[PDB]
């Protein structure tokens, strides 16, 4: 009774952030040539940029925590996810994430065609 | 200047909280009438829910703070937009939060399909 699109986003979810957290150089199997990523800010288009990127982070271990996902389906048959969690990086602050994916289904297969990515910053004074 | 999907998708941002921080009952301008709202994982499908939805909140008034806005174009003519930020609402402290919205042209016009509201959690 619980909706597809839930279903597919959540298990896309789990499946991204595993590869993620152990090795982001595979992460292009989820991609496709015309997919857009944008990280803190800043857009790369088309797989090969965006494996590229993910790849270059300068981190050695990274762990992906969860507290909140939403999914909903949209007017083109497609799945739009939002997340919101926590980050932990080699010995960097945990710090709270969002991230959002859209979802379609090409080849019998569900890929990501836009990936937002945004680390929170802690607001000093 | 900006790229197309950043200049609507930032124009659409302003519209949406201008008419939450100060005539929320008119939100309706900005949605159709199938379009889905999550909020704080509660789904409200309609607009006439939506709508209601977001009058009913519990406050008299409320002031929104954008820290950050991304926004990016998709393969079927829609636009993403991502945003963190913050809100005052009456004399309640400051609160952060994250939405995002899906937008797209319909009868030349752009409007959200889909959005997503969280508060910032804190514990």
């Amino acid at each position: 009774d619980k909706p597809i699109w839930e279903q597919i986003g959540s298990s896309f979810i789990q499946h991204y952030y595993q590869l993620f957290d152990n090795d982001r150089t595979q992460l292009g199997a989820i991609y496709i040539d015309a997919s857009c990523l944008t990280w803190e800010g800043q857009q790369f288009q088309g797989k090969a940029a965006i494996v590229e990127k993910l790849s270059s982070l300068p981190f050695q271990k990274i762990q992906h925590s969860i507290t909140a996902q939403d999914h909903q389906p949209t007017p083109d048959s497609c799945i739009i996810s939002m997340v919101v969690g926590q980050l932990k990086a080699d010995e960097d602050p945990i710090m709270g994430f969002h991230q959002m994916f859209l979802l379609k289904n090409i080849n019998d297969a569900w890929v990501c065609t836009n990936d937002m990515f945004r680390l929170a910053l802690h607001n000093f004074g």
